[PDB]
């Protein structure tokens, strides 16, 4: 027996905070978190304890340490079928990654509506607040490979598979409400432009290179999503703290056959929150798995990601009532014009067991709809419909990918399709065609209807000639970027300028930089001038005189487009670094830890080595990590309690921890003699908003720190960070 | 409602003779025939009746007759996801066929040993007469594609998957006891030479072409199995009436560690029986599915194929006691020297439900052995071990082919292998490596032992240099061909000479024919001269003086090598054509049909059209097929009852039916005025052996006919057939 | 282990009647028959005479008769990379056959129009009577596997790839001028019904079984092509003696933008001829490669298949 | 075989030998080389046995393994010398 006598190898099967226990497969960590999908997977879950090691054919292995050879120093023999099977399986473990969104992190959960939506859709999953639908959700980046980093600047994917009683519905969305391009014909062009350039396959996980900016400068339709990517939307704090959007206008269809246009929204119940660029980039180096880890540990802790599903609903007779086209996926529907109706809530409460089997092999596709939903003629949506089943033929090895356990519907499925690579279902129907008499025509078609009916398309009128032509109504590129720009706070605007300025500096051909600045001058002069100044470019006379684009249906801003304009902060699940010394003031720790626990905020206790230190009353304090081992990048705030500060006051690493947190606009709290650190961050004797300081860590000091945490970052500090060398 | 009101679309779920009811999936035909493997397949069996038609995602389909278009005469729209899935799945139905043995027919059954073989092998499936092991057996030809014909001249595969409690064991054998070549390195050469020629891909299912006989003429090691293929062994009547062999010497290992050499046999309990060449060739035309059909219908009828497993056992100390090398797969072990010891019985008693899922995807591999068995250094076996896992990576799409339902062990299997295309099992083990502490090292290795122990190779001594060299003990090529020849009856020898003569006549380059004739003269002068005469080739004086190879350990024949020298006739499961007329003598038909039934011999009532005819007494007789529709090739014997013979006496099809059955040596019985057909086949007034005739079908008429059927064919008729124009 | 002294192993590279010489690869049988497509394949043609036997990595092999083993009666060794490559390539030879038309026989050739068709089409390959377009044509059955028989009763495919100066044009037609069904959505239903039945995978190359006639009886739109299949059109004497048709109405578009509806036809210049059933069925047994062989030998003899 | 899609991965241009390569292997997914040899097996007479084996020698010879002496039992065992 190799496990330690004390059983400390096995994590407790109960919710525990980040870092308290080793992480574990979801059915071991939380064996009684159940939903119909998780239960239906039981037939393929495989255990291990108390079983003999075997070949895949069931043969018990005696010696899993050696190949069969002629003599113990002799050649390996072809007859070693045990070594061959083991090496053969290893040799074939990898499958192609997804063409886009290869990097992603996934969890199981459930959805339930707040009320029956039968007046607007006959979709069974929306019919009853007591109808619970299992989901599997995968979040992702777009450009980088499956082994690239999480906290890159990128769009994020947000894909939900709903296992409904009437079919799988996949809502395959992103974290911004529009896309870069209008027509699916251009997708391979845009994707090839953003992906690593073809000669040398650089750069990974970055749009900051010549080909992406060349395409953008030549295709002004991209500029709206480009604005979102360059804003702090492009660098979320966590998958829990971003929005989700279906992007396209779809249709809901009710039992009477009425169509209503809908765009889908996911609202994060933990609020909106993003990193800042220097912090995100440094975090791709210190923890390229930061978002995947955060999601997994949030669920292991009981800080379940929750989202509210929202619909923007537009009556059919209102199709042409806006000054943009509802079918144009480079256009958003401002919430000031069409409010989001809150429709239900989705909770992600269990991690997978096996990343490969359940996350890597999951296949989502927006064409997977159910009765009660329908498409529109959005030309980006239309072409997506051809891509997501075809790509699964090579990625997942053939046309039976719906039989891979995670992809299986939980509802019945029966039809006349047969064979294909790795066919699992063994059909007993005498007939494989219809119409048939020899099985009395079963399985049989079902007419459409109010519930449990077959799928019928909404009978939309189509009138026009067969043309490859962009609708003239899509030919406006600057008004939504401007609406987004004017809706941002001044610090959000500064971060945009800085995103453009940083990316364009990495474009080697200067004419591309100049062409992009020309585009910006069609959006907003202030934006254009600020980026130009950072690039050593001077706007022309003509550029200074470009008329700004019109408002959007009378709107000159919409605060719902900002991450931060309207407070919606939530501290539950956030994390505080606590910087220890070798004789900590135990009374500070008690107060700190108590106040954090009350608000569900986690802590990590840091020092200059591993093991433990002992507090002034002899309390033994275990150390989670070192100052260098768990950088401030990985926490939301830093608290330094009182004690023997000289242990740490000349630790370069301790001082750095505080300078980095300060630069990144994180709340800092300093108690008693911890205020000696005020000198390393140049804080005035009388204080500075965003630095909490007191004689000791009482409940007033903690309430103040916790109020800074609710506001996420200390934006007022921005003009001050310029001076600190960090 | 398309089924007929009378429920006649659906076959009775009870055993019924061939042609009585439509054939059906085995679990519908025989729902009460069970074994552990068939029961373990229940998790993936899918029914159909009373279910709605859906996509693979579970969405009900309303109109499965039409694509979605703009206008009922307009263009098909990209948004038709239901059409798109259905056509995508069809588009990818096919998988590569097996490189060899692509044509094959399979069934489920079970095996049980007669007594415990613990004294000689610790194999669990052979430890207890009350231990039943489910099996799946596939029979096959070798050369032709999956769409080629059954009754070709070729070797046949006989592969048995034993689902044991200690792992899958696959006994992957053929219907002759030797192979064509000695070393696996030559397998691609040999197979390329027999398969269709690469410029034009001709001929299918035939060795009768230049490249095959060019290779044979240049590689005399092939001559032994070529003798078997040219004999009637190459054209079996049925997979139920051929022998099976593992060919290689393997080892049995008992609990005390003692190794015994073993060769595996299957004995057909239905006896040995083959077609004749003209009949087999013509049958590839009239019913290319004849063996597949015959196997399925025997099982539906309850004529379960039964086989007795037998072992030839040779003590380790007798390795070098024969004139041939036990490890040379081109040499048989004559049963006069080493008898087959009866070991147990295999019964095949249920058809699959879906041929593709269970037959086409089954994967057998002779490296799949279990503790108690082991390999030897046979250099053909040694190379097979590298082929059968490797080929399944492309054929079955990856390394998880053991998760395809038919291939799954019924015993436990657990290990540290992960991922690969189409991964079904969701592993929960915290560890994917060993040694590990985090899962207390589970699943764990198991030491070898007398039962339930881990696999350990027998510690055979290896001594020699690394060489690419054929053992000098393998360099003898003609004695085993000659033993086989001398062991055949005179009519079997004629059929051998005619096989060689027909095949070499299709060899376009005459020097190759000559070279083959020269090899035959090294085997037996009579055989060589008789083939030469048929080819218009004259042996040289040198050829006439080649001295014959020596006897094999003193044997100048071994009757167990003949199909027919020792009667083993079994009529149960055979079929008789009955040629009706429009006023049959009902008393003849009563006597004929009941006598056949009592011996389990089936009948097919034939006429010049379908429907019914009415007997003399008003009995309504349903017609199974027309004379052209179910030719004499498909039956074992022909009976013509008395009645209005003038009805059919001038029917060329009726007369030809008898001439064909006569030429192919089948018993023929003629009652009453049916004896008017005697002149068609030129029978003397006083009669001839092999023709049953009387005033009525009563008295001894059916017994005499059944006696002829027990003897299979009327070999004494061979001289009389040369003349007949049929 | 060599050639006969008399050179009789090797077919003459001149046209010869069927049976007169062993058949051979086209480039060795008729080296001076060329066209732009045949020439362009020269980069991948590989010869063999006078060259040493190698691995795929170019290593010369000394003994292609034996595996490497520890002693001449001993076990095969894992380090035999030459055995391993050879057996690996063998083990992966097969690719999936076509879902339909898996059985088929093909040849190279060339097309030219009799006059310019520029008044009704701007297609370049029909623009000039003296501009020749190479073609590759595959003729096929429908139902059976790639190892099924030629002279079955079935529809025949007749697919022509035209390598034009403005792109590949494939005219993918059959030997009757209609199909069995109206809407592509039913194709898997129809094909499943005519193909071997799914429990036992019988019958090969035959529509003569319950499922096909079930579908037909329930889908009267099939009756027209069924009449054709049941006539002697179902059993052609040769691919040289059947008609071809594109079946669908397509359009021709000329330089002025004018659309003309068109249906395509191939006329066999050797005339129309079919077997009779008893002969066709028996020939599936005596020579299941009859049409493949007949096509190949007609081309070797100079009886080139011609179609208008 | 799975990474590069089949057994003809040596015909992918970067992997191709620059020296000659000729043998009797055929087919496989994505087969580029179009073999004209009448024979796809050896020994053959119909192409005078080409391409032909080549004895080992000082230069341009066929591969023969060094005839290392092998002596021991068939074991799954680590050599004590490695411990
Ligand atoms: C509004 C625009 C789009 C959105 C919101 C979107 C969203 C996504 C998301 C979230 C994923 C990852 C799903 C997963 O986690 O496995 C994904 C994958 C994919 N998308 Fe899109 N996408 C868009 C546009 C397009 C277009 C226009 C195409 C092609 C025409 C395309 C083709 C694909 C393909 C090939 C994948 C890999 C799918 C797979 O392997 O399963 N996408 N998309
Ligand atoms: C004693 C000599 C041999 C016998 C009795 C034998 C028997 C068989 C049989 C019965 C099958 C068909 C199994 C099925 O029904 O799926 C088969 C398949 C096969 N054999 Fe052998 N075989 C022999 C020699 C070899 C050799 C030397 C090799 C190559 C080194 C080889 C490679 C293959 C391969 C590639 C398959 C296809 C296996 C698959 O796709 O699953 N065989 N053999
Ligand atoms: C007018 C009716 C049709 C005709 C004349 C036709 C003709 C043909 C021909 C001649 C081939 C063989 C090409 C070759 O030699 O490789 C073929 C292959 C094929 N056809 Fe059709 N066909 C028809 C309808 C359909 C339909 C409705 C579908 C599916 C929607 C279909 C799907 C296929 C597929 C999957 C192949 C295999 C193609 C390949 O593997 O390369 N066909 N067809």
């Amino acid at each position: 027996s190799l496990a330690p006598e004390d059983g400390s190898h096995r994590p407790a099967a109960e919710p525990t905070p980040p870092g308290a226990q080793p992480t574990a497969p979801g059915s071991l960590k939380a064996p009684d978190t159940r939903n119909e999908k998780l239960n239906s997977l039981e037939d393929v879950r495989k255990g291990s304890e108390n079983y003999a090691l075997t070949t895949n054919q069931g043969v018990r292995i005696a010696d899993d340490q050696n190949s069969l050879r002629a003599g113990s120093r002799g050649p390996t023999l072809l007859e070693d079928f045990i070594l061959r099977e083991k090496i053969t399986h290893f040799d074939h473990e990898r499958i192609p990654e997804r063409i886009v969104h290869a990097r992603g992190s996934a969890a199981h959960g459930y959805f339930q509506p707040y009320k029956s939506l039968s007046d607007i859709t006959k979709a069974d999953f929306l019919s009853d607040p007591n109808k619970i639908t299992p989901v599997f959700v995968r979040f992702s980046t777009v450009q980088g490979g499956a082994g690239s980093a999480d906290t890159v600047r990128d769009i994020r994917g947000f894909a939900t598979k709903f296992y409904t009683e009437e079919g799988i519905f996949d809502l395959v969305g992103n974290n911004t409400p529009i896309f870069f391009i209008q027509d699916a014909h251009k997708f391979p062009d845009f994707v090839h432009a953003v992906k690593p350039e073809p000669h040398w396959a650089i750069p990974q996980g970055q749009s900051a290179h010549d080909t992406f900016w060349d395409y953008v400068s030549l295709q002004p339709e991209t500029l709206h999503n480009v604005m979102w990517a360059m804003s702090d939307r492009g660098i979320p704090r966590s998958y829990r703290t971003m929005e989700g959007f279906g992007i396209h206008t779809f249709r809901l269809i009710n039992a009477e056959g009425k169509a209503t246009f809908v765009r889908f929204h996911w609202k994060p119940l933990a609020g909106k929150a993003s990193l800042v660029w220097d912090e995100a980039q440094k975090l791709t180096g210190r923890d390229p798995d930061f978002h995947r880890r955060e999601l997994w540990e949030a669920i292991e802790a009981g800080d379940f990601p929750e989202y509210e599903l929202g619909f923007q609903l537009i009556p059919e007779e209102d199709e042409f009532k806006f000054d943009f086209d509802l079918l144009d996926p480079t256009k958003l529907i401002p919430e000031e014009l069409v409010p989001v109706q809150r429709v239900g809530k989705m909770v992600l409460n269990r991690n997978p067991d096996n990343f490969f089997a359940e996350n890597e092999q999951a296949a989502f596709h927006p064409g997977h709809i159910v009765p009660g939903l329908d498409f529109t003629n959005d030309p980006l949506l239309q072409g997506r419909l051809k891509s997501y089943t075809d790509t699964q033929i090579s990625r997942l090895g053939g046309p039976n990918f719906h039989e891979i356990p995670i992809n299986r519907p939980t509802c019945p499925y029966h039809n006349f399709q047969r064979d294909g690579m790795h066919r699992m279902g063994i059909d007993t129907n005498p007939a494989n065609y219809e119409p048939n008499s020899i099985n009395d025509n079963w399985p049989r078609e079902t007419p459409p209807g109010p519930k449990r009916g077959g799928f019928e398309s909404y009978q939309e009128r189509v009138e026009g000639n067969k043309v490859r032509e962009r609708s003239p109504s899509f030919g406006e590129y600057y008004s939504h970027p401007r609406l987004f720009w004017l809706s941002q706070t001044p610090f959000e605007q500064r971060h945009i300028v800085d995103g453009f300025s940083f990316e364009l500096s990495k474009v080697v051909r200067p004419y591309i930089r100049e062409r992009v600045v020309d585009q910006l001058a069609h959006i907003d002069l202030t934006l254009a001038q600020a980026v130009a100044k950072n690039l050593g470019i001077e706007l022309t006379d003509d550029q200074l005189n470009i008329t700004p684009p019109p408002d959007v249906n009378g709107l000159k801003k919409d605060p719902s487009l900002s991450l931060y304009a309207i407070p919606d902060g939530d501290v539950k699940g956030r994390v505080v670094a606590i910087l220890l010394n070798d004789e900590v003031r135990s009374a500070d720790l008690l107060a700190i830890l108590k106040a954090l626990k009350a608000k569900g905020v986690h802590a990590k206790l840091l020092y200059s080595r591993m093991g433990e230190v002992t507090a002034d009353d002899g309390t033994v304090l275990p150390i989670a990590a070192t100052f260098a081992g768990a950088p401030s990048l990985t926490v939301d705030a830093v608290i330094v309690p009182c004690g023997n500060i000289a242990d740490i006051a000349d630790n370069g690493d301790a001082n750095y921890y505080l300078m980095e947190a300060y630069k990144h606009l994180k709340p800092i709290a300093l108690a008693g003699d911890a205020r000696k650190f005020k000198a390393t961050i140049k804080i005035a004797d009388q204080g500075e908003e965003g630095i909490v300081e007191a004689d000791s860590a009482d409940g007033s000091f903690m309430d103040e720190l916790l109020t800074l945490m609710a506001a996420h970052r200390v934006w007022s500090r921005i003009p001050k960070i310029d001076k600190i060398p960090a």
